[PDB]
Protein backbone atom coordinates (compact mmCIF):
# COMPACT_ATOMS: atom_id res chain seq x y z
CA UNK A 1 0.00 0.00 0.00
CA UNK A 2 2.92 2.14 -0.26
CA UNK A 3 4.04 0.58 -3.53
CA UNK A 4 7.61 0.78 -5.65
CA UNK A 5 8.20 1.34 -9.27
CA UNK A 6 11.64 0.70 -10.43
CA UNK A 7 14.07 1.77 -13.56
CA UNK A 8 15.56 -1.06 -15.05
CA UNK A 9 18.01 1.28 -17.54
CA UNK A 10 18.94 2.91 -14.10
CA UNK A 11 18.05 1.13 -11.26
CA UNK A 12 16.57 3.53 -9.76
CA UNK A 13 13.45 3.23 -7.28
CA UNK A 14 10.53 5.52 -6.04
CA UNK A 15 8.21 5.29 -3.69
CA UNK A 16 4.60 5.81 -4.68
CA UNK A 17 1.92 6.93 -1.85
CA UNK A 18 0.61 9.75 -3.89
CA UNK A 19 -2.52 6.51 -5.39
CA UNK A 20 -3.77 6.68 -2.18
CA UNK A 21 -5.78 10.04 -2.97
CA UNK A 22 -6.30 7.90 -6.03
CA UNK A 23 -10.55 8.10 -6.13
CA UNK A 24 -11.72 6.94 -10.07
CA UNK A 25 -11.09 3.94 -11.01
CA UNK A 26 -9.14 2.37 -13.78
CA UNK A 27 -10.60 -0.29 -15.58
CA UNK A 28 -8.38 -3.07 -14.07
CA UNK A 29 -9.59 -5.90 -11.71
CA UNK A 30 -7.10 -8.50 -9.67
CA UNK A 31 -7.30 -10.29 -12.52
CA UNK A 32 -7.61 -8.66 -15.38
CA UNK A 33 -5.34 -5.66 -17.04
CA UNK A 34 -6.99 -2.98 -18.77
CA UNK A 35 -3.69 -1.02 -19.43
CA UNK A 36 -3.93 -1.06 -23.28
CA UNK A 37 -7.58 -0.31 -23.93
CA UNK A 38 -7.54 2.86 -25.30
CA UNK A 39 -10.99 4.50 -24.01
CA UNK A 40 -12.02 3.01 -21.07
CA UNK A 41 -15.43 2.70 -19.69
CA UNK A 42 -13.47 4.51 -16.93
CA UNK A 43 -11.68 7.74 -18.86
CA UNK A 44 -15.00 8.73 -20.27
CA UNK A 45 -17.74 10.75 -18.92
CA UNK A 46 -26.06 14.04 -15.12
CA UNK A 47 -24.71 14.42 -11.56
CA UNK A 48 -26.44 15.17 -8.53
CA UNK A 49 -26.70 17.75 -5.97
CA UNK A 50 -25.60 14.55 -2.96
CA UNK A 51 -22.96 14.07 -4.96
CA UNK A 52 -21.08 17.34 -5.13
CA UNK A 53 -20.36 18.35 -2.16
CA UNK A 54 -17.98 15.24 -1.39
CA UNK A 55 -16.34 16.43 -4.85
CA UNK A 56 -16.08 20.18 -3.72
CA UNK A 57 -14.90 19.56 -0.30
CA UNK A 58 -11.88 17.53 -1.68
CA UNK A 59 -11.13 19.56 -4.06
CA UNK A 60 -10.77 22.54 -1.48
CA UNK A 61 -9.71 20.44 0.89
CA UNK A 62 -6.78 20.11 -1.25
CA UNK A 63 -6.53 23.68 -3.22
CA UNK A 64 -6.20 24.98 1.03
CA UNK A 65 -3.29 22.95 1.52
CA UNK A 66 -1.76 23.92 -1.89
CA UNK A 67 -1.92 27.60 -0.79
CA UNK A 68 -0.74 26.62 2.73
CA UNK A 69 -3.91 27.64 4.79
CA UNK A 70 -5.27 24.08 5.11
CA UNK A 71 -8.37 23.88 7.24
CA UNK A 72 -8.01 27.69 8.13
CA UNK A 73 -10.82 30.04 8.94
CA UNK A 74 -10.87 31.09 5.13
CA UNK A 75 -11.21 27.48 3.98
CA UNK A 76 -13.96 26.62 6.32
CA UNK A 77 -15.81 29.61 5.21
CA UNK A 78 -15.07 28.91 1.79
CA UNK A 79 -16.55 25.30 2.45
CA UNK A 80 -19.47 26.44 4.50
CA UNK A 81 -20.36 29.03 1.49
CA UNK A 82 -19.81 26.32 -1.33
CA UNK A 83 -22.19 23.61 0.93
CA UNK A 84 -24.59 27.23 0.92
CA UNK A 85 -25.02 27.72 -3.13
CA UNK A 86 -24.99 23.79 -3.39
CA UNK A 87 -28.19 24.05 -1.97
CA UNK A 88 -29.28 27.45 -3.13
CA UNK A 89 -28.31 26.39 -6.96
CA UNK A 90 -27.35 22.85 -6.38
CA UNK A 91 -24.43 23.62 -7.95
CA UNK A 92 -21.86 26.18 -7.49
CA UNK A 93 -19.05 28.27 -9.04
CA UNK A 94 -15.01 28.65 -8.49
CA UNK A 95 -13.09 31.46 -7.95
CA UNK A 96 -10.81 32.60 -10.53
CA UNK A 97 -8.17 30.91 -8.11
CA UNK A 98 -9.18 27.67 -7.73
CA UNK A 99 -9.93 27.46 -11.80
CA UNK A 100 -6.38 27.98 -12.22
CA UNK A 101 -5.21 25.75 -9.43
CA UNK A 102 -8.05 22.54 -10.97
CA UNK A 103 -6.88 23.65 -14.66
CA UNK A 104 -2.97 23.04 -13.43
CA UNK A 105 -3.79 20.12 -11.59
CA UNK A 106 -5.99 18.22 -14.53
CA UNK A 107 -2.77 18.34 -16.42
CA UNK A 108 -0.92 17.57 -13.71
CA UNK A 109 -2.84 14.30 -13.06
CA UNK A 110 -2.85 13.49 -16.94
CA UNK A 111 -1.14 10.22 -17.03
CA UNK A 112 -0.91 9.39 -20.75
CA UNK A 113 0.53 13.35 -20.98
CA UNK A 114 4.63 13.11 -21.61
CA UNK A 115 4.77 17.22 -21.72
CA UNK A 116 3.91 17.27 -17.83
CA UNK A 117 7.10 18.66 -16.63
CA UNK A 118 5.17 22.19 -17.61
CA UNK A 119 2.56 21.81 -15.74
CA UNK A 120 2.35 24.95 -13.67
CA UNK A 121 3.19 26.69 -16.63
CA UNK A 122 -0.49 27.11 -18.02
CA UNK A 123 -2.52 30.31 -19.02
CA UNK A 124 -5.81 29.71 -18.30
CA UNK A 125 -8.29 31.68 -20.00
CA UNK A 126 -11.61 32.16 -18.24
CA UNK A 127 -14.26 32.06 -20.60
CA UNK A 128 -17.15 31.44 -18.17
CA UNK A 129 -18.79 34.54 -18.84
CA UNK A 130 -19.07 33.36 -22.83
CA UNK A 131 -23.01 33.04 -23.77
CA UNK A 132 -22.66 32.68 -27.82
CA UNK A 133 -21.02 30.89 -30.59
CA UNK A 134 -19.95 33.78 -31.81
CA UNK A 135 -18.19 34.58 -28.16
CA UNK A 136 -16.38 30.90 -28.14
CA UNK A 137 -14.74 31.86 -31.42
CA UNK A 138 -13.34 35.17 -30.37
CA UNK A 139 -12.18 33.47 -27.20
CA UNK A 140 -10.77 30.61 -29.42
CA UNK A 141 -9.14 32.95 -31.38
CA UNK A 142 -7.58 34.57 -28.73
CA UNK A 143 -6.18 31.66 -27.70
CA UNK A 144 -4.59 30.61 -30.35
CA UNK A 145 -2.86 33.44 -30.89
CA UNK A 146 -1.75 33.65 -27.27
CA UNK A 147 -0.50 30.14 -27.09
CA UNK A 148 0.92 30.66 -30.95
CA UNK A 149 3.05 33.68 -29.76
CA UNK A 150 4.90 33.94 -33.14
CA UNK A 151 5.98 29.95 -32.84
CA UNK A 152 7.82 30.56 -29.36
CA UNK A 153 4.60 28.40 -28.21
CA UNK A 154 2.72 28.80 -24.77
CA UNK A 155 0.38 26.76 -22.62
CA UNK A 156 -2.39 27.85 -22.38
CA UNK A 157 -6.34 26.71 -21.79
CA UNK A 158 -9.55 28.38 -22.26
CA UNK A 159 -12.71 27.39 -20.19
CA UNK A 160 -16.12 27.57 -21.52
CA UNK A 161 -19.26 27.72 -19.00
CA UNK A 162 -19.50 24.55 -17.13
CA UNK A 163 -22.28 21.94 -17.94
CA UNK A 164 -25.28 22.82 -15.99
CA UNK A 165 -28.45 21.11 -16.76
CA UNK A 166 -26.55 19.00 -19.39
CA UNK A 167 -28.94 19.73 -22.13
CA UNK A 168 -26.94 23.64 -22.29
CA UNK A 169 -23.78 22.33 -23.11
CA UNK A 170 -21.19 24.26 -24.55
CA UNK A 171 -19.16 22.13 -26.66
CA UNK A 172 -15.81 22.57 -29.79
CA UNK A 173 -17.24 19.54 -31.89
CA UNK A 174 -14.05 20.03 -33.27
CA UNK A 175 -11.57 17.07 -32.39
CA UNK A 176 -8.28 19.77 -31.70
CA UNK A 177 -8.94 23.48 -32.88
CA UNK A 178 -6.63 22.86 -36.04
CA UNK A 179 -6.77 20.13 -37.78
CA UNK A 180 -6.71 19.44 -41.81
CA UNK A 181 -9.76 18.25 -43.34
CA UNK A 182 -10.73 14.42 -44.79
CA UNK A 183 -12.12 14.32 -47.97
CA UNK A 184 -13.18 10.63 -49.18
CA UNK A 185 -12.52 10.60 -53.15
CA UNK A 186 -15.00 9.24 -55.64
CA UNK A 187 -13.07 6.21 -55.81
CA UNK A 188 -12.50 4.87 -52.17
CA UNK A 189 -9.46 6.52 -51.09
CA UNK A 190 -9.07 10.08 -49.16
CA UNK A 191 -7.64 12.52 -49.36
CA UNK A 192 -5.98 14.92 -46.37
CA UNK A 193 -6.63 13.52 -43.32
CA UNK A 194 -8.70 10.51 -43.05
CA UNK A 195 -9.25 10.86 -38.90
CA UNK A 196 -10.87 14.07 -39.64
CA UNK A 197 -13.45 12.20 -42.97
CA UNK A 198 -16.57 12.20 -40.65
CA UNK A 199 -16.18 15.56 -38.93
CA UNK A 200 -14.98 17.46 -42.44
CA UNK A 201 -18.74 16.13 -44.24
CA UNK A 202 -20.37 17.23 -40.94
CA UNK A 203 -19.21 20.98 -41.78
CA UNK A 204 -20.34 20.24 -45.04
CA UNK A 205 -23.63 19.66 -44.17
CA UNK A 206 -23.84 22.85 -42.03
CA UNK A 207 -22.66 24.33 -44.96
CA UNK A 208 -19.08 24.43 -45.17
CA UNK A 209 -17.21 25.67 -48.70
CA UNK A 210 -14.55 22.47 -48.85
CA UNK A 211 -10.91 23.89 -50.77
CA UNK A 212 -10.78 19.64 -51.61
CA UNK A 213 -6.90 19.27 -51.03
CA UNK A 214 -4.56 18.49 -48.49
CA UNK A 215 -3.73 20.49 -45.38
CA UNK A 216 -7.26 22.58 -45.43
CA UNK A 217 -7.46 23.88 -41.95
CA UNK A 218 -11.21 23.25 -40.80
CA UNK A 219 -13.75 25.55 -39.52
CA UNK A 220 -14.84 25.40 -36.15
CA UNK A 221 -18.09 24.11 -34.95
CA UNK A 222 -18.88 25.93 -31.88
CA UNK A 223 -22.10 24.60 -30.07
CA UNK A 224 -23.26 27.52 -27.21
CA UNK A 225 -25.65 26.79 -24.80
CA UNK A 226 -26.82 23.24 -26.29
CA UNK A 227 -27.77 25.24 -29.07
CA UNK A 228 -26.88 24.02 -32.64
CA UNK A 229 -23.45 24.56 -33.61
CA UNK A 230 -22.23 27.37 -36.04
CA UNK A 231 -19.36 27.98 -38.10
CA UNK A 232 -16.07 30.26 -37.89
CA UNK A 233 -13.39 30.00 -39.83
CA UNK A 234 -10.19 30.96 -37.93
CA UNK A 235 -8.01 33.97 -39.52
CA UNK A 236 -5.40 32.12 -41.79
CA UNK A 237 -3.19 34.57 -40.32
CA UNK A 238 -3.41 33.01 -36.77
CA UNK A 239 -2.59 29.38 -37.89
CA UNK A 240 0.77 28.65 -38.08
CA UNK A 241 2.15 26.40 -40.25
CA UNK A 242 5.62 24.77 -40.81
CA UNK A 243 6.75 23.16 -44.33
CA UNK A 244 8.17 19.72 -43.78
CA UNK A 245 12.07 19.97 -45.52
CA UNK A 246 14.68 17.80 -45.06
CA UNK A 247 18.24 18.85 -43.29
CA UNK A 248 19.50 16.50 -46.32
CA UNK A 249 16.81 15.43 -49.12
CA UNK A 250 15.80 17.93 -51.30
CA UNK A 251 13.21 16.06 -52.85
CA UNK A 252 12.01 16.25 -49.19
CA UNK A 253 10.28 19.33 -50.37
CA UNK A 254 8.45 18.21 -53.10
CA UNK A 255 6.59 15.79 -50.96
CA UNK A 256 4.72 18.86 -50.17
CA UNK A 257 3.89 18.26 -46.41
CA UNK A 258 3.58 20.35 -44.21
CA UNK A 259 2.23 20.88 -40.21
CA UNK A 260 0.29 23.30 -37.71
CA UNK A 261 2.53 24.33 -35.07
CA UNK A 262 -0.34 24.29 -32.28
CA UNK A 263 -1.32 21.07 -31.18
CA UNK A 264 -4.48 22.20 -29.34
CA UNK A 265 -6.87 19.49 -28.00
CA UNK A 266 -10.72 20.63 -27.91
CA UNK A 267 -12.82 17.49 -27.28
CA UNK A 268 -12.16 16.35 -23.98
CA UNK A 269 -14.03 17.61 -20.22
CA UNK A 270 -11.89 19.08 -17.31
CA UNK A 271 -13.01 18.41 -14.05
CA UNK A 272 -12.47 20.21 -10.92
CA UNK A 273 -14.39 19.74 -8.16
CA UNK A 274 -17.02 17.48 -9.46
CA UNK A 275 -17.82 20.31 -12.05
CA UNK A 276 -17.73 19.41 -15.68
CA UNK A 277 -16.27 22.05 -17.79
CA UNK A 278 -17.67 20.09 -21.84
CA UNK A 279 -15.62 22.68 -23.39
CA UNK A 280 -12.23 23.32 -22.68
CA UNK A 281 -9.35 23.51 -25.49
CA UNK A 282 -6.06 23.10 -24.07
CA UNK A 283 -2.73 23.70 -26.13
CA UNK A 284 0.98 23.15 -25.37
CA UNK A 285 3.41 21.85 -28.12
CA UNK A 286 4.19 19.28 -30.22
CA UNK A 287 6.53 16.36 -29.64
CA UNK A 288 7.56 15.25 -32.98
CA UNK A 289 6.91 11.93 -33.04
CA UNK A 290 3.44 13.14 -32.74
CA UNK A 291 3.32 14.06 -36.11
CA UNK A 292 6.35 12.60 -37.98
CA UNK A 293 4.92 8.88 -36.75
CA UNK A 294 1.56 8.56 -35.92
CA UNK A 295 0.00 12.07 -38.25
CA UNK A 296 2.61 10.71 -41.22
CA UNK A 297 3.02 7.37 -40.76
CA UNK A 298 -0.28 5.70 -39.21
CA UNK A 299 -2.01 3.53 -41.71
CA UNK A 300 -5.34 5.34 -41.18
CA UNK A 301 -3.53 9.02 -41.06
CA UNK A 302 -1.79 10.41 -44.12
CA UNK A 303 0.53 7.00 -44.48
CA UNK A 304 3.39 8.27 -46.40
CA UNK A 305 5.71 5.54 -45.88
CA UNK A 306 4.90 4.60 -49.15
CA UNK A 307 5.64 7.51 -51.20
CA UNK A 308 8.60 8.50 -48.76
CA UNK A 309 11.03 4.81 -49.54
CA UNK A 310 10.00 5.19 -52.90
CA UNK A 311 11.90 8.41 -53.62
CA UNK A 312 14.66 7.52 -50.88
CA UNK A 313 15.35 4.46 -53.30
CA UNK A 314 14.61 1.66 -50.72
CA UNK A 315 14.38 -2.51 -50.61
CA UNK A 316 10.62 -2.11 -50.36
CA UNK A 317 9.61 -5.91 -52.17
CA UNK A 318 10.90 -7.25 -48.45
CA UNK A 319 9.53 -6.53 -45.39
CA UNK A 320 12.83 -7.33 -43.49
CA UNK A 321 14.66 -4.79 -45.26
CA UNK A 322 13.30 -2.47 -42.84
CA UNK A 323 12.44 0.09 -45.66
CA UNK A 324 9.52 1.38 -43.07
CA UNK A 325 11.79 1.85 -40.25
CA UNK A 326 14.32 3.67 -42.11
CA UNK A 327 11.82 5.87 -43.86
CA UNK A 328 10.20 6.70 -40.59
CA UNK A 329 13.65 7.71 -39.17
CA UNK A 330 14.32 10.22 -42.28
CA UNK A 331 10.63 11.99 -41.55
CA UNK A 332 10.94 12.94 -38.16
CA UNK A 333 14.20 13.91 -38.69
CA UNK A 334 12.46 16.70 -41.40
CA UNK A 335 9.92 16.84 -39.23
CA UNK A 336 11.85 18.26 -36.11
CA UNK A 337 14.75 20.40 -38.27
CA UNK A 338 11.70 22.81 -40.03
CA UNK A 339 10.02 23.34 -37.07
CA UNK A 340 13.28 24.45 -35.33
CA UNK A 341 14.49 25.97 -38.75
CA UNK A 342 11.60 28.34 -38.18
CA UNK A 343 11.82 28.94 -34.61
CA UNK A 344 8.50 27.08 -33.76
CA UNK A 345 8.23 25.42 -30.42
CA UNK A 346 8.94 21.56 -30.64
CA UNK A 347 10.97 19.24 -28.98
CA UNK A 348 12.23 15.56 -29.89
CA UNK A 349 11.15 12.09 -28.55
CA UNK A 350 14.01 12.08 -26.82
CA UNK A 351 14.23 15.22 -25.13
CA UNK A 352 10.67 15.09 -23.88
CA UNK A 353 10.74 11.67 -22.63
CA UNK A 354 14.12 12.66 -20.03
CA UNK A 355 11.98 15.34 -18.83
CA UNK A 356 9.47 12.92 -17.87
CA UNK A 357 11.61 11.37 -15.63
CA UNK A 358 12.88 14.36 -14.38
CA UNK A 359 9.24 15.46 -13.91
CA UNK A 360 8.88 11.61 -12.11
CA UNK A 361 11.36 12.49 -9.55
CA UNK A 362 9.95 16.15 -8.67
CA UNK A 363 6.34 14.41 -8.36
CA UNK A 364 7.79 11.40 -6.46
CA UNK A 365 9.57 13.75 -3.76
CA UNK A 366 7.42 16.67 -3.44
CA UNK A 367 4.08 14.95 -4.34
CA UNK A 368 4.49 11.43 -3.16
CA UNK A 369 3.94 9.77 -6.89
CA UNK A 370 2.99 10.43 -10.56
CA UNK A 371 0.26 8.87 -12.43
CA UNK A 372 1.84 8.21 -15.55
CA UNK A 373 0.16 5.68 -18.59
CA UNK A 374 3.29 3.26 -19.69
CA UNK A 375 1.04 2.62 -23.19
CA UNK A 376 0.88 6.50 -24.05
CA UNK A 377 4.08 7.69 -22.58
CA UNK A 378 6.80 5.39 -24.56
CA UNK A 379 6.98 7.42 -28.06
CA UNK A 380 5.77 5.05 -30.64
CA UNK A 381 9.29 4.65 -32.36
CA UNK A 382 12.57 4.15 -30.90
CA UNK A 383 10.98 2.99 -27.41
CA UNK A 384 13.45 1.64 -25.48
CA UNK A 385 16.13 4.02 -26.64
CA UNK A 386 14.32 6.67 -24.23
CA UNK A 387 14.55 6.35 -20.61
CA UNK A 388 10.45 6.14 -20.62
CA UNK A 389 10.80 2.38 -21.93
CA UNK A 390 12.74 1.53 -18.85
CA UNK A 391 10.63 3.02 -16.07
CA UNK A 392 8.14 1.27 -14.31
CA UNK A 393 4.75 3.65 -13.83
CA UNK A 394 1.70 3.11 -11.54
CA UNK A 395 -1.46 4.69 -13.38
CA UNK A 396 -4.31 5.81 -11.47
CA UNK A 397 -6.93 8.66 -11.41
CA UNK A 398 -6.69 11.77 -9.68
CA UNK A 399 -8.83 14.74 -9.92
CA UNK A 400 -9.03 17.62 -11.45
CA UNK A 401 -8.53 15.93 -14.91
CA UNK A 402 -9.05 15.83 -18.35
CA UNK A 403 -11.84 13.05 -19.32
CA UNK A 404 -12.98 12.07 -22.50
CA UNK A 405 -16.88 12.29 -23.55
CA UNK A 406 -18.91 11.53 -26.67
CA UNK A 407 -18.71 13.10 -29.67
CA UNK A 408 -21.40 15.95 -29.69
CA UNK A 409 -23.26 14.46 -32.32
CA UNK A 410 -23.81 10.96 -31.33
CA UNK A 411 -25.58 13.01 -28.40
CA UNK A 412 -27.10 16.53 -29.11
CA UNK A 413 -30.77 16.33 -29.41
CA UNK A 414 -30.85 18.64 -32.60
CA UNK A 415 -33.26 21.03 -34.41
C1 LIG B 1 3.63 21.69 -23.24
C2 LIG B 1 3.87 20.80 -24.20
C3 LIG B 1 3.13 19.44 -24.21
C4 LIG B 1 3.63 18.33 -24.77
C5 LIG B 1 5.01 18.18 -25.45
C6 LIG B 1 2.64 17.29 -24.58
C7 LIG B 1 2.77 15.99 -25.00
C8 LIG B 1 1.73 15.11 -25.11
C9 LIG B 1 1.72 13.92 -25.93
C10 LIG B 1 2.86 13.41 -26.85
C11 LIG B 1 0.55 13.33 -25.75
C12 LIG B 1 0.09 12.05 -26.46
C13 LIG B 1 -0.87 12.60 -27.53
C14 LIG B 1 -1.32 11.47 -28.42
O1 LIG B 1 -0.58 10.45 -28.51
O2 LIG B 1 -2.41 11.59 -29.02
C15 LIG B 1 -0.24 14.12 -24.82
C16 LIG B 1 -1.50 13.84 -24.37
C17 LIG B 1 -2.20 14.63 -23.47
N1 LIG B 1 -1.88 15.89 -23.08
FE1 LIG B 1 -0.02 16.68 -23.09
N2 LIG B 1 1.54 17.82 -23.91
C18 LIG B 1 1.81 19.16 -23.68
C19 LIG B 1 0.96 20.06 -23.05
C20 LIG B 1 -0.26 19.76 -22.50
C21 LIG B 1 -1.18 20.70 -21.86
C22 LIG B 1 -0.85 22.20 -21.77
C23 LIG B 1 -2.26 20.00 -21.45
C24 LIG B 1 -3.53 20.43 -20.70
C25 LIG B 1 -3.57 21.52 -19.92
C26 LIG B 1 -2.04 18.60 -21.81
C27 LIG B 1 -2.90 17.56 -21.56
C28 LIG B 1 -2.84 16.32 -22.16
C29 LIG B 1 -3.78 15.25 -21.99
C30 LIG B 1 -4.99 15.31 -21.05
C31 LIG B 1 -3.39 14.24 -22.77
C32 LIG B 1 -4.02 12.83 -22.90
C33 LIG B 1 -5.20 12.85 -23.84
C34 LIG B 1 -5.80 11.47 -23.77
O3 LIG B 1 -5.92 10.85 -22.66
O4 LIG B 1 -6.16 11.00 -24.88
N3 LIG B 1 -0.82 18.50 -22.43
N4 LIG B 1 0.54 15.20 -24.43
C1 LIG C 1 -1.67 19.83 -25.29
C2 LIG C 1 -1.14 18.81 -26.27
C3 LIG C 1 0.21 18.77 -26.61
C4 LIG C 1 0.65 17.83 -27.54
N1 LIG C 1 1.95 17.76 -27.90
N2 LIG C 1 -0.24 16.96 -28.08
C5 LIG C 1 -1.55 16.98 -27.73
C6 LIG C 1 -2.51 16.02 -28.33
C7 LIG C 1 -3.30 15.18 -27.55
C8 LIG C 1 -4.17 14.30 -28.18
C9 LIG C 1 -5.05 13.36 -27.39
N3 LIG C 1 -6.31 13.23 -28.12
C10 LIG C 1 -7.42 12.95 -27.19
C11 LIG C 1 -7.69 11.68 -27.97
F1 LIG C 1 -7.57 10.57 -27.27
F2 LIG C 1 -8.83 11.77 -28.63
C12 LIG C 1 -6.46 11.93 -28.82
C13 LIG C 1 -4.26 14.28 -29.57
C14 LIG C 1 -3.46 15.12 -30.33
F3 LIG C 1 -3.53 15.12 -31.67
C15 LIG C 1 -2.59 15.99 -29.70
F4 LIG C 1 -1.84 16.81 -30.44
C16 LIG C 1 -2.02 17.91 -26.82
C1 LIG D 1 -4.13 -0.22 -28.48
C2 LIG D 1 -3.53 1.04 -27.84
O1 LIG D 1 -4.15 1.23 -26.56
C3 LIG D 1 -3.62 2.29 -28.73
O2 LIG D 1 -3.04 2.07 -30.01
C4 LIG D 1 -2.80 3.41 -28.11
C5 LIG D 1 -1.43 2.82 -27.82
N1 LIG D 1 -0.63 3.86 -27.21
C6 LIG D 1 -0.77 5.14 -27.60
N2 LIG D 1 0.08 6.08 -27.11
C7 LIG D 1 -0.08 7.39 -27.49
N3 LIG D 1 0.76 8.34 -27.02
N4 LIG D 1 -1.04 7.73 -28.36
C8 LIG D 1 -1.91 6.83 -28.87
O3 LIG D 1 -2.82 7.16 -29.67
C9 LIG D 1 -1.79 5.51 -28.47
N5 LIG D 1 -2.64 4.59 -28.95
ZN1 LIG E 1 -3.75 -2.91 -15.31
Amino acid sequence: RFLKVKNWETDVVLTDTLHLKSTLETGCTEHICMGSIMLPSQHTRVATKDQLFPLAKEFLDQYYSSIKRFGSKAHMDRLEEVNKEIESTSTYQLKDTELIYGAKHAWRNASRCVGRIQWSKLQVFDARDCTTAHGMFNYICNHVKYATNKGNLRSAITIFPQRTDGKHDFRVWNSQLIRYAGYKQPDGSTLGDPANVQFTEICIQQGWKAPRGRFDVLPLLLQANGNDPELFQIPPELVLEVPIRHPKFDWFKDLGLKWYGLPAVSNMLLEIGGLEFSACPFSGWYMGTEIGVRDYCDNSRYNILEEVAKKMDLDMRKTSSLWKDQALVEINIAVLYSFQSDKVTIVDHHSATESFIKHMENEYRCRGGCPADWVWIVPPMSGSITPVFHQEMLNYRLTPSFEYQPDPWNTHVWK
